[PDB]
């Protein structure tokens, strides 16, 4: 639809509900593989994102379409699937952002 619109909702309805969950602070700043200690954290992971990008993104007009500010929130759930074993804890809170994103972007205007 409008690009202007639909990343507004981004900013200010998705993103704002997620950043404020109880499951969102490991994903307000980027992984941070030494102090967590994770050796082979950007051997795995080639992308890295996080919420804290996706934001000032979306606050100094990065983006040119919403799927682009999409595809970044993707890539940050699915990194986390990725490098981690199935039962960790972050995987799970991962799901729950996930399945709250989908729930909003199935309610982002299309003008
Ligand atoms: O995919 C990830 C990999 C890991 N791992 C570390 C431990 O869990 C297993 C593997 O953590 C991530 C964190 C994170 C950030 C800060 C933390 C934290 C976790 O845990 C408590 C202490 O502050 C954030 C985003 C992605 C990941
Ligand atoms: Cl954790
Ligand atoms: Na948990």
């Amino acid at each position: 639809g409008r690009v202007t619109n639909q990343l507004q909702y981004l900013h200010k309805v998705v993103m704002k509900a997620l950043w404020k969950h109880q499951f969102a602070w490991p994903f307000r700043q980027p992984v941070d593989a030494v102090k967590l200690g994770l050796p082979d954290y950007h051997k795995i992971i080639k992308q890295p994102m996080d919420m804290g990008t996706i934001k000032r993104r979306l606050e100094n007009n990065y983006y040119w379409a919403a799927s682009e500010c999409m595809q970044d929130f993707n890539t940050m759930f699915t990194n986390c699937y990725i490098y981690n074993k199935p039962t960790d804890d972050i995987v799970l809170m991962a799901q729950t952002l996930e399945k709250i994103f989908l729930q909003k972007v199935a309610s982002m205007p299309q003008e």
